[PDB]
């Protein structure tokens, strides 16, 4: 009963824990088939990684590497794969009946289109891409109820947490997604945990004056420099609280982020009995990971066991919404729904960019989404998907280009 | 509709506490039937409990005091419960159609009896009582499975964490003391946390001095004499290793004491993948006792949410097998299985009874019970039920006896 899986940006930060945690799961028990591999642009990296997992799928975006990649597959002895180039090449895989769960760990925008297409093959989506679900959640929810044997499955680590700490009798009688998820699930509220990131204890007037460089170093975590700003303004953690709403039907009023420095705990669900119930481990993307493709089930593997003697303290506290303005951002735009998240999304990319090629101040980056948000006018929502995907791209554009006018105008 | 629920040791702490919930939760729907109530000697508090729930059925253990009780329940106008003593009525009672789940919320040995019976007629046992469990687990495993719709479902608050801890779906597919539970349910370990009671931090110096009102000094919960000094001695814990083991199939070595003071996470469950999952709350009786009679379902309360930001810190260490010389027995008890956790029960409930009474010192405590395990002899365990049930009760009395033997030869 082998586990057939695509690796959708198998060379990134998302795409390489995926393949460690298989090739280490497979040590123990042959477990998981890697049926598809799928890349931009990093050719060398693809042939090396079709070289040990040899799938029965090649594919690269960048149609210019595309002949380049065939040239380097002819060096794997007895290995025929079918080598694939561009959105073509990425739709013929999720139309493949030999796969079942395809890992999207493909950054930024782009996610949202491979997330899309695996949805209508019916298959079960690992989504590690956050803005896929704060730009078109409502858009998401819509094509999973004509597309009903697709799920998506979460492996943005908070999202994992909490999904661990449901009962799968209960889940199972809906899908992440759904309105009434929450009611189902008998959730009641949302701890959402956060790192607190670099500037956690920073004055205003230290944070006046902070840079990406100081932004970018050594966090908790090692990502890419995305990520790693939104971590820093936690807007990451504005982004996550979106996602849980739609992810799980929570509402923001009972969505709590706790920061929680150690991240050892990874997120607590309060059900309506007031019982609380939270997952942790060491962070590690492996787990939310190895979980998104293994649900409902667990198998072993060999990672460190959990001393929680060793590490002996955990503590929590309240972030400042002063001092991080972008998570009051995202609750605002969450709370007004309509393409609110969508502004957000695509403002925070542009202002995230400018801070990070140090364009912009810090303060200055909440400024200008927030300025973005107050010119978008909530628009009819499409009810055909097709139009409705349109509307979604066009206020994307529009919300990237309104964030880069304000900060030429000021500058 | 309703759950029909007959609570057994109504008048103590944990009956007190279930029909606290158990009021609430009526206080609009009919959610609970109470269908019964049973105590010792506590004639006047049963009354007061009959004229407030008024029950089908009310049960007096001592006979001494039937008659007081037929003539205060005649007071309350229209109410015509069948009134019942001794063990005849407790038997009639677990016999009834119209009861469903039973909370054995009865002290010390004595609670087996209503187990047995409970489990004998099929019904969901709420169970609070340990000392049964590990007196006598192996027949409990044995009576469950004969009495296939019976189950025991965990009250004692980590045993609790564990079972809400677990995935539904798969404890819908066992139950607690089936052989196999920890692999269904992908089990790898287990964090049992503790409070450490009051003697937590002393040296060995000031711990050979401690006096029972040194532990009966106001713990972190108000509870009687007999559990308060074994949380001091932290037998308690060592009791409940051995209802970890027993009703979750879980190894000795992979049952791991932790305390933690702040007795918010009340236990984590470790599955094979390595993550972690954990329950958390304030202290509170109320919601292991609700759990029990909810699940697999979860209802509403009005308790107080938890606040992780106040509550700020947690903290975990392991206890000194030097200091606890007791954990140590328990586990010594435990692995070497036979009736050897029935001696532990029975010396254990003799030693902590003489120090109580200001009799012997804390370390005697340990010596008196390590003897009398050192004396046993191993039996061949009866292969059916009544002769199972008796061996039982012959070892446990004889265990008494051999502690109290001990203690008349000392001084
Ligand atoms: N990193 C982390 O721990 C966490 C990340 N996330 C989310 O996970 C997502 C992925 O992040 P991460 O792994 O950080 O990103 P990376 O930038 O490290 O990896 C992106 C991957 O996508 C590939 N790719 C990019 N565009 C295309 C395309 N058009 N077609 C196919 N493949 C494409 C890249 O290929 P190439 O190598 O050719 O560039 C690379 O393999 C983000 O949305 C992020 O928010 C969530 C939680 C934590
Ligand atoms: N209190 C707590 O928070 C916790 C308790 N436990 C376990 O729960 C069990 C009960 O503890 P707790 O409520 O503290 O104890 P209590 O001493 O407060 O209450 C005992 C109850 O049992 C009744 N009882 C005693 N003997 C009999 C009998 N022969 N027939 C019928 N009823 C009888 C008492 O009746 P009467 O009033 O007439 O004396 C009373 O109603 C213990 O095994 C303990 O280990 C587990 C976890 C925590
Ligand atoms: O979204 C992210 C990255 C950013 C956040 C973070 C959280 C925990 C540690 C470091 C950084 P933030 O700073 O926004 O709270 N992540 O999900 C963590 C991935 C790494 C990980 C952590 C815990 C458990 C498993 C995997
Ligand atoms: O067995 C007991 C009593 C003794 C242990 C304890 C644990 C937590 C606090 C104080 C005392 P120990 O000291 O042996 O760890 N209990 O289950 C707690 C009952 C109260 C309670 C606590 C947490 C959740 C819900 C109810
Ligand atoms: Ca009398
Ligand atoms: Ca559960
Ligand atoms: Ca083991
Ligand atoms: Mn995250
Ligand atoms: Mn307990």
């Amino acid at each position: 009963k082998p586990i057939n899986v695509a690796i959708f940006g198998s060379t990134g930060s998302i795409g390489t824990n995926a393949l460690n945690i298989i090739r280490e799961c497979n040590k123990i028990e042959n477990v998981f088939n890697v049926k598809a591999l799928y890349v931009n642009k990093s050719v060398n990296e693809l042939y090396e990684q079709a070289r040990e997992f040899l799938p029965e799928y090649l594919c690269i975006h960048d149609k210019s590497v595309y002949e380049e990649l065939k040239e380097l597959v002819k060096n794997i002895k007895d290995y025929k794969p079918i080598i694939l180039c561009g959105d073509e090449g990425m739709k013929e895989i999720c139309s493949s009946n030999s796969i079942d769960k395809i890992v999207i760990g493909i950054d930024s925008f782009q996610g949202l289109y491979s997330t899309m297409y695996a949805i209508m093959n019916n298959k079960i989506v690992a989504l590690a891409n956050k803005e896929s679900i704060v730009s078109a959640g409502f858009f998401l929810k819509k094509l999973l109820n004509i597309h009903k044997n697709a799920k998506i499955i979460p492996v943005d680590s908070e999202h994992s947490a909490i999904f661990q700490c449901l009962d799968n009798n209960k889940v199972l009688k809906t899908k992440c997604l759904q309105d009434n998820f929450s009611k189902i699930n008998n959730i009641n509220k949302i701890f959402l945990c956060s790192s607190g990131g670099p500037f956690q204890n920073l004055t205003m007037d230290e944070l006046k004056n902070v840079t990406s460089e100081n932004a970018l170093k050594h966090p908790k975590w090692k990502m890419g420099k995305k990520i790693t700003i939104d971590s820093a303004t936690m807007m990451n953690k504005g982004l996550e609280v979106i996602e849980t709403h739609f992810l799980f039907d929570v509402d923001y009023n009972d969505i709590e982020v706790i920061v929680h420095k150690e991240c050892i705990i990874h997120s607590c669900v309060e059900f309506i009995d007031k019982s609380v119930i939270s997952q942790m481990y060491y962070p590690d993307m492996q787990i939310p990971i190895l979980y998104s493709l293994t649900w409902p089930d667990r198998i072993k593997t060999n990672l460190k066991p959990l001393d929680l003697a060793q590490v002996s303290t955990l503590t929590f506290h309240k972030p400042s919404l002063e001092h991080f303005p972008c998570i009051k951002l995202a609750y605002q735009a969450g709370i007004k729904g309509n393409f609110y998240p969508t502004v957000l999304n695509a403002s925070n990319e542009i202002a995230n960019n400018l801070f990070l090629n140090n364009k912009i101040k810090y303060f200055d980056i909440s400024s200008i989404i927030s300025q973005v948000l107050e010119s978008f006018n909530s628009q009819k929502v499409s009810e055909n998907s097709e139009d409705l995907m349109k509307q979604i791209l066009q206020i994307h554009s529009w919300a990237k280009d309104k964030a880069t006018d304000i900060y030429n105008k000021h500058n």
